[PDB]
């Protein structure tokens, strides 16, 4: 695409250090493009990715560095009955009724045990002490992974983003960086040491651990879910679930130290919260540009004519400053009209953990401003977001009287 050469000229260290002022021109220029670093077409807009997502002419497909990472069948990746059967195997846990019966005793407890650690210290890195720490404790407990250090599961959701987000490629379309999947390898086989002698004992005494009724739930008697079957997503559980609450509530926060007043009223009346997380999720959204879906026959989008058998990358992060949707999207507002986001995606593969995901959110958020009313930003420290696939602040220091 003639016009596009420019597009030639983009890193993929760019994107990962701000992704926004490339997608902002392709918002105008190119809704549907293909990014040559990426070697894959990109849907930019709210109305390109929606259109993408729920299409009957689309089925999912993992990203490139998202299956070399995960394998097969990762429930991202997968179709008709392997992903309903995936879909039936993680859903009890998640379902709003069953999610209400004991979400509060899982995180507050949690959330507790974390702030007690530094809530009279006057200083804090809530990314490290507090975000990550309370939603990879909170879905490692209901997962059945009590017994995985929280620093342990940080690790892991680390190495598998930088895995599954290796998406450069070179001049002939090759990974640029293969040596950048070495360390996903590495954490699944510390994942496999780990989980292993778990699923090994769930197999023979089945509890009331999520991975456990992964096995159990809906086969015959006797029978199990085959490990390899279940592993892959056991792997994007131990990445995206485990790191996007952390990060969405990192990213709300952030949101609202720049916006002061909003602050003080979501301090003042904790039942704006939920509202400040979703604004939050739209302003820097957890997964940016992590799934893909591909055209199961041609299909003509954008303007663009796409044969069948063509991957289109969803950056919902993009589409979630669309300016066809929002005013000033870059700004963080409490008090912007509740408009759909996309920062859950959308159709069969929308995101399966919504409701549960909100709710550790919610929750960790009023436990800290319970803790520490008077929380307020480090401005002699900056704030530095990273990702193109999954986007969230390194850190946030905070200080308070
Ligand atoms: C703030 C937190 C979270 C955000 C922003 C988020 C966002 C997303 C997004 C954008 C997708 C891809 C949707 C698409 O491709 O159309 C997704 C998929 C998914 N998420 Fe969430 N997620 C979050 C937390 C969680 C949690 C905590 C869990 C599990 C407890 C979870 C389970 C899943 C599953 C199973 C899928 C795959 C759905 C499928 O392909 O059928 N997510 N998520
Ligand atoms: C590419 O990896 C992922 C994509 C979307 C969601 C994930 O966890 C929920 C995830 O681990």
């Amino acid at each position: 695409r003639p016009d596009l050469a420019w597009l030639d000229e983009v890193t993929m260290t760019q994107l990962e250090r701000n992704p926004y002022e490339v997608y902002e021109r392709l918002r105008a220029e190119a809704p549907l493009a293909f990014v040559p670093v990426l070697g894959s077409y990109v849907a930019s807009t709210a109305e390109v990715c929606r259109e993408v997502a729920t299409s009957p002419d689309f089925e999912a497909v993992i990203t490139p560095a998202g299956g070399r990472t995960f394998g097969h069948p990762a429930i991202i990746g997968v179709n008709g009955d392997i992903h309903a059967d995936l879909r039936s195997m993680v859903e009890p846990a998640l379902q709003p009724a069953e999610v209400d019966r004991w979400i509060d005793d899982l995180v507050r407890p949690i959330a507790r045990r974390y702030l007690e650690r530094f809530e009279n210290d006057g200083h804090a890195e809530l990314v490290a002490q507090y975000c990550e720490p309370v939603s990879v404790r909170s879905l490692g407990d209901l997962l059945g992974l009590q017994e995985v250090d929280s620093d342990k599961l940080r690790e892991w959701f680390a190495k598998l983003n930088r895995s599954s987000t290796n998406a450069a490629v070179d001049e002939n379309g090759e990974f640029a960086n293969p040596e950048g999947f070495a360390e996903g390898d590495q954490a699944k086989a510390e994942i496999r040491a780990v989980v292993d002698p778990l699923i090994d004992k769930w197999i023979e005494h089945p509890d009331d651990s999520a991975i456990s009724h992964w096995l159990h739930d809906g086969m015959p008697p006797g029978q199990t879910r085959d490990r390899e079957y279940i592993y892959p997503t056991i792997y994007v559980y131990l990445l995206g679930a485990m790191q996007e609450p952390g990060h969405g509530m990192a990213s709300t926060l952030v949101g609202l130290f720049s916006r002061p007043e909003q602050l003080e009223e979501v301090v003042d009346d904790p039942t704006l919260i939920p509202r400040a997380i979703a604004e939050g999720l739209r302003w820097t959204s957890p997964i940016w540009s992590a799934t893909a879906r591909i055209s199961t026959k041609p299909v003509t989008i954008a303007g663009v004519d796409l044969p069948a058998g063509t991957p289109v990358m969803l950056s919902y992060g993009s589409a979630n400053h669309d300016t066809g949707k929002y005013e000033a999207p870059s700004q963080y507002d409490l008090h912007r009209p509740p408009l759909p986001h996309l920062a859950f995606g959308a159709g069969n593969h929308a995101c399966a953990g919504i409701y549960f995901a909100n709710h550790v959110m919610r929750i960790a958020l009023e436990e800290l401003f319970e803790a520490i009313p008077n929380l307020e930003r480090d401005t002699r420290e900056g704030v530095e977001f990273w990702g193109w696939g999954f986007r969230g602040p390194t850190s946030l220091h905070v200080t308070w009287e």
